[PDB]
């Protein structure tokens, strides 16, 4: 599993279940090629997306469809989603966490990199 | 100042200055056309993007190019750039303040909107 991505609600303080994320991979005409997607589970994660053999170097992009979330829970957000773009095994493969935290006019996103 | 940006650097505890910042909107067909552009100043804000008059409702993409300002700072970031897209003027004009706050591997970004 080198890719995995965490989502939590900062609202009420759980795991954001049954979030869409879309991972694209920016094509060699610069525009972004549909690359994994999948849904958080009830624990907040999303395994799953890839294997080492097809996750080469490049630069990804994983967008998380906040709105949705929010609107499911009958909450007016701010963002049409969360974006985090990034070069990935330009050095060589590693494994990759990426954590969002969801707020309805706010997120925040880090990188665990391993 | 209908849409104001200010950036924060959480490893010095200042202000990101000359952070560049790239703003898009929402084209008819669905691309993002070049909207308006500045650098954070001394105090880390970036104002008199737009006016109000050309501030119309779509859907707004702020990027702000984080990689840039870390690398002139010798560290070696994760994100490529940090990307705020939300949907603005929907309920009428308001002021939009985008607020970003960077790491190395994370970035918060907040949005105060009066």
């Amino acid at each position: 599993c080198p890719l995995m991505v965490k989502v939590l609600d900062a609202v009420r303080g759980s795991p954001a279940i049954n979030v869409a994320v879309h991972v694209f991979r920016k094509a060699a005409d610069d525009t972004w090629e549909p690359f994994a997607s999948g849904k958080t589970s009830e624990s907040g994660e999303l395994h799953g997306l890839t294997t080492e053999e097809e996750f080469v170097e490049g630069i990804y992009k994983v967008e998380i469809d906040t709105k949705s979330y929010w609107k499911a829970l009958g909450i007016s957000p701010f963002h049409e989603h969360a974006e985090v773009v990034f070069t990935a095994n330009d050095s060589g493969p590693r494994r990759y966490t990426i954590a969002a935290l969801l707020s309805p006019y706010s997120y925040s996103t880090t990188a665990v990199v391993t």
